[PDB]
């Protein structure tokens, strides 16, 4: 309709955008006390609630010291004594995190936490990890650090109490580098123990602290799983590889659910656009040197053919290209190949005169 | 259309398919069509091998 | 051994370019030692293909 | 919107508010542009000259 | 940081502390530069002149 003359000038900003990916470097911390119960949200190193016990403050201080840099965010939840673990566990399932730790826990608590982690990593499709004092849990979700009588600052520490420092050390490092052979200037002595014993413990999936060169260092941080199926390969035993896999999973899932779920029609061209977006994300990750340069993503073919045959359609004469043409009805099948890099660990040099 | 023509008693044994389609129907129209309806993506299955 | 353990262990990703950089560093150290007249002038370092 | 022609006070002085014609209903024959004074005037002069 | 303009005693005399605007939320089109008095002022003058 004809209205009054319109003169409008609009001002907008060039919204230069880098996509917000899943946060990494957050630590889930749980502790039991009668003061300041619940989460405490220690985002900053300096600020600490005062009603907490001094010893627990020491535990926080061990938690804060990062490996290369300070942990991005620290979440400490205070629980009432004897309230069991589930009461805290639901609270933690409410929010996101990366690593969980318990200074004070009986073996029943460790069993409960390990069962929770295994069920959560496979049922709820959420990738989290936790460090435990002494467990033989055979999953990728737990790291078993085991060293007795650790002396930090003239004070003795058991393994369970030191797990906080181990978790902070793990979360401090960037994804580019690894944890193996990292100096811990805080610790000043460990009970003496031989090299072949270290070989035996490391081959068990156990994480051990070693005295080598001038300082005190972690000896080849590895996972806890020991049996190697045809499904779970050797590389699943390294912390760095499983961590970058978790990050990849979280980012891909977040993108998929946030944009392409229930908003775009299931057609071949939309599949191509989704593949292009996935490949763009993979190339962006490759730029940061976490995976190899060349990777490929392609629509899964055999699963699609099996799905069509399960529906009774006759696919005898249609060509492979026509097979990929076929409608699937709100189902998408894709496969992708990547190669994960690792940090230098063993160097073999041969010099002849 | 063939069934309707049979119902009125016309003898269509010899008449060929195009001639059957040609026959008058008297204000009756019979049509059939086929389509395929798209849907939004709902379930995504991604398989990655290292 | 001291250089390798201090700088290149658990801090550099295993890639072709990183290996080339390590080779360059090793060759630089060898040349520096050659300046002190302990080895002959020309020395070569390269990736061990057979192993 | 009624086809009414009005006078509006805006900016410094008094100004005419988008001089339009009087017709309001738009047929398939009489399009939108027949509502502007300038267009109908140039159509009239074209008609008279030809 | 709360979008408030404050008076600060520092150096020899009393001076303004980074004169900023009252808006605090940042949207997609309202970027960072929309928080400065000088920038919004020159934008306003451009709008009026044009």
């Amino acid at each position: 309709a004809i209205g009054l003359p319109s003169i409008n000038i609009s001002f907008k900003e060039l919204a230069t955008t880098v996509k917000e990916r899943s946060a990494r470097g957050i630590i889930a911390m749980v502790l039991k006390d009668a003061k300041a119960l619940g989460l405490n949200e220690i985002h900053e190193k300096e600020d600490i609630p005062v009603d907490l016990s001094a010893e627990n403050k020491e535990y926080i201080n061990l938690a804060l010291m990062g490996n290369v840099n300070t942990p991005n965010k620290l979440l400490v939840y205070v629980i009432e004594g004897e309230a069991d673990i589930q009461t805290a566990l639901d609270f933690l399932e409410t929010k996101e995190f990366n690593y969980l730790c318990m200074p004070k826990a009986v073996e029943a608590d460790k069993t409960a936490i390990k069962n929770w982690i295994i069920k959560l990593r496979d049922i709820d499709k959420v990738k989290v990890k936790a460090v435990l004092g002494k467990v033989v849990g055979n999953h990728e979700g737990i790291i078993n650090f085991t060293t007795e009588d650790v002396l930090v600052g003239e004070k003795k520490y058991s393994v369970d109490e030191f797990t906080s420092r181990v978790a902070g050390l793990i979360a401090g490092t960037p994804l580019s580098q690894s944890v193996t052979y990292t100096k811990l200037s805080d610790v000043v002595d460990i009970p003496k123990m031989t090299k072949v014993d270290a070989e035996s413990r490391v081959n068990k999936g156990e994480l051990i602290l070693i005295k080598e060169a001038g300082a005190i260092r972690i000896a080849r941080g590895v996972n806890s799983l020991t049996e190697l199926t045809a499904e779970k390969g050797e590389m699943f035993q390294k912390i760095k590889i499983v961590d970058t896999l978790d990050i990849i999973h979280s980012d891909i899932r977040k993108v998929i659910i946030d944009d392409y779920i229930g908003k775009v029609t299931n057609s071949y061209d939309n599949k191509c656009l989704l593949i292009v977006a996935i490949k763009s994300y993979l190339e962006e990750l490759e730029k940061s040197a976490l995976i190899e340069s060349d990777s490929t993503v392609e629509i899964d073919f055999e699963a699609q053919k099996s799905y069509l045959k399960s529906k009774g359609v006759d696919l005898s004469y249609m060509t492979l290209q026509e097979i990929k043409e076929a409608n699937t009805g709100s189902k998408v099948f894709l496969k992708a190949k990547i190669k994960v890099l690792d940090a230098m660990e063993d160097i073999d040099l041969s010099i002849e005169i």
